[PDB]
């Protein structure tokens, strides 16, 4: 038989500085577990890998040096990006084998923003506490930890897609025909959960025939919502700014919208502050003020570094990720979702929803 | 051989009020020509009646009064909601045949807005100016007459599917047997078009198999955009209101934005202004204010009565219809659009719109 919610627990990172307290596994713990744990490899993957700008991510840091030196296969994989540090973390950590990636070499859009450990196919983490030193101890992240060997294995099938997408001669980087060669497997997605929880993929011209694409199963969740919307993520601004030209998708923008004024779903937005001088987010913003007085709609903001990436539909289905709600993330950028409809596992993530709404730093919309 | 344009030329309504000025045939002059040339039948169809409200809107129903006198088969359809003018009308022709419609008596939602007329299917006109008074002398409309046989004849099909739907017995409109077997007929449309003129129809449930959806027509005449996106209409704001419930649908407010973000498409919009009571259309005009300082998008209000409903796209492609680009309209009101490529004609339509661009009435738009 197969547990319900595939042995998954709730992580986060919650900073001195923040009134956020809880009961769950924090980043720093969950992550000192996965290498103590290690027997075989540990494979990591961010956008940036910047530990050492913290106490504790130095600590995870060393961590992983003692376990690279005891036979331990480190493979961490960043975008070319995050090329900066690299001449700082291979001299910390000659063992670790850091491969930056460039998933996007057609266009140069697509960034590698996979944000999830595994190891030995048996322990996984996965959320939005990237491989930086602020997303363990400064910055506020949410992620899941989960002991279960069949959910981290079809977690490592996709670390095995995107570390094939390496700047070194000849792969799926740079030839077409070894890119085409690529096993794109994943054991369990919608149509197929497993104690609940699939993963849902990113982008589409990486998931192949048999993985979905988590710009489709968001929207039909969204549009699928009877009771309640809840988002903490980034922005949820249509209009993104691909280098110096304006992007604008409001696929995700409209399905919202769409529930609360067709549908009447209670809907409540957790967005980060926006630029005064950003007109696409006063338009958005002034947008949405009209929309909570005269619908049911409720949407507050913040000004702390939090990379909290948060959905959850009529306390039935939870969604987190480490991509935010735009067109330039669910378009171009490789990432891996966590998707899950275990009751008790939503109703977690429901009671962290509402600490972070009436927290302090949620500050009421004003226009 | 057949002509270019199929015999078509510009007609509309510039009340002395107005600095509106024009060579074109105007909208007393169009109803005096086909009434005048009528020999076999003249069917008129919109949405209220009422031609007793002005002076030039009576002198037409006395021209059409003595046509009833002289053998002509004139038959009236109207929306059932139009039925307060019913006893009046025929009062003063008795041998005008005037019939209720109601397009849609499974949700009483669908009105009939086909806004047009037509007779001994030689001549017809097509257009915004419905069966008023006021649309005939006092309102500003544009539309467009042809003494063109099988133009006209097309349009009679339009006519007879809407006859059909009639508040009598057992009929297209009472029972689903009747309704099924309607020939619901088209010579031309956008895969055929007739000397670059095509109708398209509307709503999506009396489109039959043959007829093409305006809906569809319009979506993609705006998303093949890459030049120009002229739009003369009521207001094209994505939420609407039926009954006491707010309906959003933003597939036209967003083919627009994708235009003008995306394709740097030089866009202006010519609406009505708007209510200060109403939030959804003051975030609407804030959020289209940050997009004209944005890209180049320009706006202007007006607030005259005017019936206006006109699309031009790349000085290629004009769209002349009586339906609001809005989600009631194109989602279930019943009308028939017009739709031409002709260069020479829509050369004349973009004289129009200039025309209507630097008047006047067409404050720029304040916030």
């Amino acid at each position: 038989s197969v547990p319900a919610g595939a042995k998954c627990r709730l992580v986060e990172t919650l900073p001195e500085n923040m009134d956020f307290r809880s009961d769950h596994l924090t980043t720093f713990e969950c992550f000192n577990e996965i290498i103590t744990l290690a027997k075989k490899y540990i494979y990591i993957a961010s956008f940036c890998c910047n530990p050492l700008s913290t106490t504790r991510g130095a600590l995870i840091f060393d961590k992983l040096k003692e376990a690279s030196e005891k036979g331990i296969k480190i493979i961490v994989l960043l975008d070319e990006r995050g090329k900066r540090n690299l001449g700082e973390l291979q001299s910390h950590c000659p063992d670790i084998n850091f491969i930056t990636v460039n998933i996007d070499k057609k266009n140069n859009v697509g960034l590698l923003l996979g944000c999830f450990w595994v190891s030995d196919d048996e322990r996984c983490y996965v959320g939005n506490a990237s491989f930086t030193g602020g997303s363990i101890h400064t910055i506020k992240t949410l992620g899941v930890y989960s002991d279960y060997p069949p959910l981290a294995t079809d977690l490592r099938r996709r670390f095995d897609t995107f570390k094939a997408f390496n700047s070194a001669k000849n792969s799926a980087a740079n030839l077409a025909s070894a890119a085409a060669a690529l096993p794109v497997s994943t054991a369990y997605h919608i149509k197929n959960p497993i104690g609940g929880v699939f993963f849902t993929d990113s982008p589409e011209h990486l998931l192949g025939y048999s993985r979905d694409l988590d710009t489709d199963v968001v929207i039909d969740k969204l549009k699928s919502a009877k009771t309640s919307i809840d988002i903490e993520h980034l922005a949820i601004v249509p209009t993104t700014r691909v280098d110096g030209n304006s992007y604008y998708w409001p696929d995700i923008y409209n399905s919202i919208i769409e529930a609360a004024i067709n549908r009447g779903v209670k809907i409540r937005l957790l967005v980060c502050n926006w630029d005064k001088n950003d007109v696409y987010s006063m338009a958005t913003a002034r947008s949405l003020d009209a929309l909570c007085v005269q619908n049911d709609l409720s949407v507050k903001v913040f000004t702390i570094q939090n990379n909290t990436k948060l959905l959850i539909v009529d306390d039935e289905y939870v969604h987190i990720t480490s991509a935010n709600f735009d067109g330039t993330h669910y378009q171009n950028h490789g990432f891996v979702s966590f998707n899950s409809i275990d009751k008790q596992l939503v109703s977690e993530a429901k009671k962290i929803f509402e600490r972070d709404w009436v927290s302090s730093h949620s500050k009421s919309l004003k226009i």
